[PDB]
């Protein structure tokens, strides 16, 4: 007995505890709003129970309810006070539990009533942890409420300690809610957070260690560490006497030589930063670098003095008057934050940018380099790269701090890989950095000298090399000091990783909102740590855009513009530039993904795929490959056709003896040479007549005669369009005939007779008070009347919009769609015998506006999912839930109106309206199709279709009996969901395999499902499973809203003695007749099998398999189907094509399968699918489930 005030997040939050309190005869008042000190909520209140409440109570209310305010907080206080306690308990690795406590003047600090610990498994997602913690604290309350009111609980004080978090603290981590505990802590180690020496301080130290060792070697001219230091001191004294101060730039224009090394060190010791200028650069680049730089002094000699055009003061390094007699180390004037050098990135003059690197950047890299590669003074290093390229900083600075010797590559032998190898073998060169392009050609040479070869700068593809040296792949932008990650290439990889970060460096993968990405999810690569340079010279606005302060973490980081993702082992995978993404026939492609498939060819050693644009603007791919002899164009398409769909196969192929290289040793992509070769223009009146129809169905211009219909985007839907468009020219073609003759050259043989030319449009009906319903509408109506409160046939979708979209523009667009489509203004009524349809001229759309937290969205949607009265229009409800970061549009509909294709139409028209576009009126109406089809049921064509099912469904029908629990006594619909993602690479292989063997992706997946079912049913030779078709019988219905879908049983045979490919063809043979006779209402198919809708099982099949194609619009691709805890069948498998992969959803009945069984079945499906794709000619009996 009492009166309790329940303050919680939303209406249904804490259902169990309210029901328990009410069962004890307490009166509960639920509220989520703020409580005023004087209000109706407060008067006559015994207890106040709060659970995830969103507001703080006034000091006066906490006073008037001393010892009467109980709070349910899902953490082990004092750990994780405040917001998101479960998440922070996992991320911070704190003790875990739930606490019921009193509310005091000080928040989340009142005396504990009861506390208990809780455990989270490694494989649980953060969402499961959240729900588990809530369940535990609610059960704890129910268990102890009696021992609270009666006073059996003695409160005790919280210990001082723990943690605290606020609302916005979680913003950076918003993408992590579906990641497991193990995966979250792995990410934490990779994401969560001193040098006080300059480089010349470290070099001067290295000299005192090895003063007599060789430092530099140039054509028999030698210089020891002590000689090098003294000469540098001589020039440095003079330079500082000329006014060299810290952060001052000094230009150097010299050829690789002893003087270059002496000049670089002299500028450091003097106190300034050097700006290297390669004398071999074009004149305009030299002039640009000298102008953009603030250097007033230039070190050069006579041969290059003229190239400067007298732009600054010149100091001749050959003149003895530039060297002071003093050879003593200068006194230090440099801080580690002072510039050490400035190097320019690629680009035209004015675009190219000067990158400012600081002493501490360089020291950090050199200290990591020496131990990582084990550099001892006995090592011989090569100075290969131009000294205007930061690859030379690697060559020079890392080895001078390890006592090793630098060897000045002689000009006549850098671009001759053969002589270079000879110089390295003869001289004993052990370590060197070679850019990717040059390194891949150096691998051919027989070398015995090198211990380690480091490459980088471009995508490394070849690793087969003659030699015993270790191969390393390094990555990094000039902006972050040479390299930030390193990887030891140990074996072949389709994509060679770029490795793990170096000392005091972290790599973050962020999304477009700068939010952390889970491990394995691709995003933009950001860099944090000691490698970040100062920025771009004379360019503060560009610096602020690329060197950002993160708005949540406050940390400084560099936006690289590269795409990448972490691998499970901590290594990183480069995925290309974010700009190089090009679209071809409506597919976002990374051309780099095609190359490794050309590499696998036995006769190809190097390859590079590019994107180009014709004068028209059309995109098209070209493939360059290196091989001894030219490979036929056809043999290449067939080779690539094993793993890639046609849109990723280059239109052209170019054979070359070798790739040209740039100065920096990268492949010169701009220097490669500049309707495909397999086109066979039509030469016939019929040939040309079909090449035009195919072009319109496939949406491709200038179609050829040897072009395979499926390889170029054809599917079941587009095969229907082809047939109906050939009936437009009196040419009759059947469904199965297209798959035997999938090209115009072959198909033309069967198109001679020009009869059966019946052009019949769908006819509009005269106005009537009432209209006839279709066959499927009658079935749906009768089902709904069996339980009018059931939501099992509601259809719920959501769409995430940005906060910048206007809620009211969305409402208006939906209201216009109610006006556009009579389906949204249709009602259903039972007039004695018949089920009848009425149409209203106008209908009012229910549109609800709400606000809430992201964590509450699904709970708020579930409260809105209610039955539809089929006699009332519109059969659609909608609303918008605004959170802190987005607006979630939801709409609920009934299956009698919205089917799969109807959703696609609704999404396309909604996208147009939000874009301020005008739509042409809808020409046909569903009610006219219903009258046309009801009459078609009296024709002879219908008699023949039903005759197919009478024959097939006679007698012995297989019984697929999966291992379940004891079935309930009647039909249940309680369901849950599990998901399996097939990545793009495997999805492409599946797609390529299907087309190559005259199969659709659907036929290929249906066969895998059938083998899967068979394996679970004691390798049964036959299986039965349902599927669905769009059911758009009349071609004038493809833009209407309504229910057209028809259900079909499939009797399939699996021959475990035959190969996968053989079973694939046998599934096609059984599917096509079923599609040819698909237009019989499912109720008549149940008659033909003498089965009725009764019992605890669904009549003909327990397993349903359905599949949808890729989305037609950006909006549709952002639509998510929400399951309301319903399972129409024992088990449904749905395959959706999303983001170049397959999302496979297993919807199952919870009374028949528990989570343990489903998790095993999903694991077995994946394993079976991977064996199939890789084992086409393998016998099915050799595929195993575990
Ligand atoms: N191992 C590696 N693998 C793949 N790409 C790499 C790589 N190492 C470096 N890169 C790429 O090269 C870029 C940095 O090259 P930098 O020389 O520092 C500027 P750049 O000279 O203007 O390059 P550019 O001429 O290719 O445009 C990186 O962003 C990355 O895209
Ligand atoms: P082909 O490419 O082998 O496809 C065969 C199908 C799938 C039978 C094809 O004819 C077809 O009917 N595609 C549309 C199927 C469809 O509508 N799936 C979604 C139905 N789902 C809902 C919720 O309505
Ligand atoms: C090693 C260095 C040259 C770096 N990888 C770059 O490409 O700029």
């Amino acid at each position: 007995m009492g009166r309790i005030l329940f303050l919680t997040t939303f209406m249904s939050k804490g259902n169990k505890v309210v029901r328990y309190l009410e069962s004890l005869h307490h009166e509960v008042v639920i509220s989520q709003e703020k409580v005023h000190a004087q209000s109706a909520n407060l008067q006559e209140i015994d207890w106040i129970v709060s659970y995830a409440y969103g507001y703080i109570l006034d000091k006066e209310i906490v006073s008037r309810f001393r010892g009467r305010i109980i709070n349910l907080h899902p953490s082990l206080l004092p750990w994780n006070k405040g917001r998101d306690p479960v998440f922070w308990s996992v991320w911070d690795e704190t003790p875990k539990g739930v606490t019921i406590h009193l509310i005091d003047e000080h928040v989340d600090t009142g005396d504990i009533l009861v506390q208990e610990e809780i455990a989270f498994a490694d494989e649980d997602t953060l969402l499961d942890c959240y729900n588990k913690a809530n369940q535990a604290i609610e059960e704890l309350f129910i268990r102890e409420w009696e021992n609270i009111v009666h006073g059996r609980i003695a409160p005790y004080r919280q210990t001082a300690g723990g943690t605290l978090h606020f609302k916005a603290d979680r913003d950076f981590y918003k993408n992590l809610n579906m990641t497991t505990v193990r995966e979250l802590l792995a990410l934490k180690r990779l994401s969560a957070e001193p040098i006080d020496k300059t480089f010349h301080q470290l070099f001067e130290q290295q000299v005192e260690m090895t003063p007599d060792h060789v430092a530099v070697v140039d054509r028999g001219q030698s210089l020891t560490y002590k000689q090098l230091n003294e000469r540098a001191n001589q020039l440095a004294h003079h330079l500082r006497g000329k006014g060299v101060k810290p952060d001052d730039q000094v230009a150097i224009m010299l050829d690789k030589s002893l003087d270059m090394i002496v000049s670089i060190l002299a500028v450091m010791k003097a106190g300034g930063a050097y700006v290297p200028i390669d004398p071999d650069y074009p004149g305009e680049r030299i002039a640009y670098m000298l102008a953009d730089s603030s250097a007033a002094i230039l070190l050069t000699n006579a041969l290059h003095e003229e190239k400067a055009n007298g732009a600054s003061d010149i100091i001749d390094v050959h003149d003895p008057d530039s060297y002071s007699e003093n050879t003593n180390n200068l006194p230090h004037v440099n801080r580690p934050d002072d510039l050490v050098y400035v190097m320019y990135t690629s680009g035209s003059t004015g675009l190219a940018k000067g990158v400012m690197i600081e002493h501490h950047n360089l020291v950090n890299f050199c200290e990591w380099y020496r131990p990582y590669f084990g550099v001892t003074p006995a090592d011989k290093a090569l100075v290969y790269s131009s000294f205007s390229f930061d690859g030379s900083a690697l060559d020079i600075f890392t080895h001078l701090l390890a006592g090793a010797a630098l060897h000045i590559v002689p000009s006549e032998r850098k671009y001759d890989l053969d002589a270079l190898n000879d110089y390295c073998n003869q001289e004993g060169i052990t370590i060197s950095y070679l850019p990717t392009g040059a390194a891949e050609q150096f691998m051919q040479m027989d070398n015995q000298s090198f211990r380690v070869v480091i490459t980088g700068g471009d995508v490394l593809k070849k690793i087969e090399r003659n030699g015993t040296y270790k191969l390393y792949n390094g990555y990094g932008p000039t902006e972050c000091t040479i390299m930030v990650t390193m990887f030891e290439v140990d074996k072949p990889y389709a994509n060679i990783p770029i490795g793990k970060p170096i000392d005091r460096t972290r790599i973050l993968i962020l999304d477009e909102a700068l939010a952390l990405q889970p491990i394995g999810v691709a995003g933009e690569l950001f860099i944090v740590g000691e490698g970040l340079g100062r920025g771009y010279l004379n360019r503060p606005e560009l610096t602020a855009e690329k060197f950002i302060v993160h708005p949540q973490t406050g940390e400084r980081m560099y936006r690289t513009g590269d795409r990448a993702r972490f691998l499970p082992d901590g290594n990183i995978e480069f995925l290309g530039r974010l700009d190089n993404l090009v679209k071809i026939r409506g597919y976002r492609i990374e051309p780099g993904e095609i190359e490794p498939f050309l590499m696998n060819h036995p006769l190809i050693e190097l390859t590079t795929v590019l994107a180009k644009e014709q004068a028209d603007g059309r995109k098209y791919l070209v493939g360059y490959y290196v091989a001894p002899e030219e490979i036929p164009h056809g043999e290449l398409r067939e080779w690539l056709g094993n793993d890639l769909p046609d849109y990723m196969i280059p239109t052209y192929f170019v054979h070359m003896k070798a790739f040209p290289l740039t100065a920096n040793g990268k492949v010169d992509r701009r220097a490669l040479p500049d309707l495909g070769e397999d086109y066979v223009a039509p030469t016939d009146e019929l040939e040309q007549q079909l090449a035009q129809v195919w072009s319109h169905v496939l949406g491709i211009p200038q179609m050829g005669i040897d072009d395979h219909f499926l390889e170029r985007g054809g599917d079941s839907i587009k095969v229907m369009q082809l047939i109906h468009q050939l009936k437009n020219i009196g040419l009759s073609l059947r469904y199965d005939q297209l798959f035997t003759h999938p090209t115009i050259r072959q198909l033309k043989r069967l198109l001679t007779e020009q009869k059966q030319v019946s052009l019949e449009p769908l006819r509009e009906l005269d106005e009537q008070a009432e209209y006839e319903t279709s066959a499927v509408e009658k079935c749906m109506y009768i089902i709904q009347q069996q339980d009018v409160e059931s939501i099992a046939y509601n259809v719920v979708y959501t769409i995430n919009f940005p906060l910048t979209v206007d809620t009211e523009q969305i409402r208006v667009a939906l209201e216009q769609l109610v006006l556009r489509h009579e389906g949204l203004r249709s009602t259903y009524h039972m007039r004695g015998d018949e089920i009848v349809k009425r149409i209203v001229p106008r209908a009012e759309l229910s549109f609800v506006r709400q606000t809430g937290e992201e964590e509450s969205v699904q709970s708020l949607l579930a409260e809105q999912i209610k039955p539809f009265d089929l006699a009332k229009a519109p059969l659609l409800r909608a609303g918008v839930i605004e959170t802190a970061d987005k607006k979630v549009l939801w709409f609920d509909s009934h299956h009698i109106l919205l089917d799969g294709l109807s959703k696609s139409i609704l999404a396309r028209e909604l996208q147009a309206l939000l874009g301020q576009q005008v739509l042409s009126p809808v020409e046909k109406t569903y009610k006219s199709f219903a009258r046309w089809q009801n009459e078609w049921f009296a024709s002879d064509e219908y008699e023949q279709q039903i005759a197919y099912w009478k024959t097939l469904l006679q007698g012995e029908l297989p019984a697929v009996q999966l291992p379940t629990k004891k079935r309930p006594p009647q039909l249940t619909f309680d369901g849950a969901i599990q998901m399996y993602r097939v990545n793009p690479e495997i999805t492409r292989k599946l797609k390529a395999t299907a087309a190559k063997h005259d199969l659709t992706l659907y036929m290929l997946m249906l066969t895998i499902v059938s083998i899967w079912l068979s394996k679970m049913n004691s390798d049964s030779n036959q299986v039965i499973l349902g599927t669905v078709t769009d059911g758009r019988q009349h071609p004038d219905t493809r833009e209407l809203l309504g229910m057209f879908v028809n259900t079909l049983p499939l009797l399939l045979s699996i021959d475990h003695e035959e190969s996968f490919l053989h079973n694939l063809q046998q599934v096609k043979a059984k599917l096509l007749p079923a599609l040819q006779n698909q237009y019989v209402p499912f109720d008549k198919i149940l008659e033909a099998a003498r089965v009725k809708r009764e019992g605890n099982r669904h009549p003909l099949f327990d397993v349903m398999f359905m599949m949808q194609g890729a989305p037609e619009t950006e909006l549709e691709s952002n639509m998510h189907h929400i399951n309301a805890g319903i399972s129409k069948f024992d088990l449904t498998l749905e395959v959706l094509e999303r983001e170049n992969g397959l999302n496979i959803v297993f919807e199952y009945n919870t009374h028949l399968f528990d989570e343990g069984m489903i998790l095993r079945m999903v694991a077995q499906f994946e394993h079976l699918l991977l064996q199939a794709v890789h084992g086409l000619d393998q016998q099915v009996k050799r595929f195993e489930l575990v």
